């Protein structure tokens, strides 16, 4: 259990446009391609992650080139990020996954917004902030996936994925 293995777990693959389950254009491993409702705004938007015209369709190669950029940036948006790197240096290894997982799938600035169960994990109430993390949208939309990200920071275990 890793990082990578772990939202490969959360997010699937699929080597061609897909909805997301919000609506939006995606594709390989979890990677958010645009919000607009134009199926064209999306192959040109991969297009142009992938450097060569598509089709709507990428190799597997070509998928986890995108996710490894992905979880990349995801690191690096927390480390820089003042409400988030403090958080995060105070977690252990499993519960550091699980807020990059956190990240991965909601973005710097989302999270960022998490206020209290951001000061609930620093302050290392486990408990409560699982409560406090299933009180959102994001758990209500996407319950078994939230479920598993909340059961790993609230125990410290990888136990939600064995
Ligand atoms: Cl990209
Ligand atoms: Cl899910």
């Amino acid at each position: 259990m890793n990082i990578f293995e772990m939202l490969r777990i959360d997010e699937g693959l699929r080597l061609k446009i897909y909805k997301d389950t919000e609506g939006y254009y995606t594709i390989g491993i979890g990677h958010l391609l645009t919000k607009s409702p134009s199926l064209n705004a999306a192959k040109s938007e991969l297009d142009k992650a992938i450097g060569r015209n598509t089709n709507g369709v990428i190799t597997k190669d070509e998928a986890e080139k995108l996710f490894n950029q992905d979880v990349d940036a995801a690191v690096r948006g927390i480390l820089r990020n003042a409400k988030l790197k403090p958080v995060y240096d105070s977690l252990d290894a499993v519960r550091r996954a699980a807020f990059i997982n956190l990240v991965f799938q909601m973005g710097e600035t989302g999270i960022a917004g998490f206020t209290n169960s951001l000061r609930m994990l620093q302050q290392k109430r486990w408990d409560e902030a699982a409560v406090n993390l299933a009180k959102s949208r994001w758990y209500n939309q996407t319950p078994n996936r939230a479920k598993r990200v909340i059961t790993t920071l609230r125990t410290g275990t990888w136990d939600a994925y064995k």
